[PDB]
């Protein structure tokens, strides 16, 4: 509260790292689906269906021009990218598959790293 201050960890590396899982998930082979986002003019229902859409070349864009303030809101934007998947994607499709591997991947990055 009001001039009682918590300690706080080191946040200064977490852009850096940030950008290092990402280089990781940009570069598994199933990333595939997420690399560049859904072309809504060509995928039936996603538009109507999806209200935030996501993927990777997107967050690189964020996470390069500063609209991350902490790295909370990048792990949100990634999580929005799976939890996406699991809502339009049959868990045994080839996407849906690629979805749940990806997010795996990405929370053990996440623990390893940060916790
Ligand atoms: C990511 C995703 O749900 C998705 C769905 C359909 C596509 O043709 C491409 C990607």
């Amino acid at each position: 509260s009001m001039s009682v201050k918590k300690p706080k960890r080191d946040d200064s590396k977490d852009l850096a790292l940030c950008s290092m899982i990402l280089t990781e998930m940009e570069t598994h082979e199933d990333a595939w689906p997420f690399l560049l986002p859904v072309n809504l003019k060509l995928v039936p229902g996603y538009k109507k269906v999806i209200k935030k859409p996501m993927d990777f070349s997107t967050i690189r864009e964020k996470l390069s021009s500063g609209q991350y303030p902490n790295l909370e809101t990048f792990a949100l934007d990634v999580r929005l990218v799976f939890d996406n998947c699991e809502t339009f994607n049959e868990d045994d499709s080839d996407i849906g598959r690629a979805g749940h591997n990806m997010r795996k991947y990405f929370e053990k990055k996440w623990t390893d790293t940060f916790k």
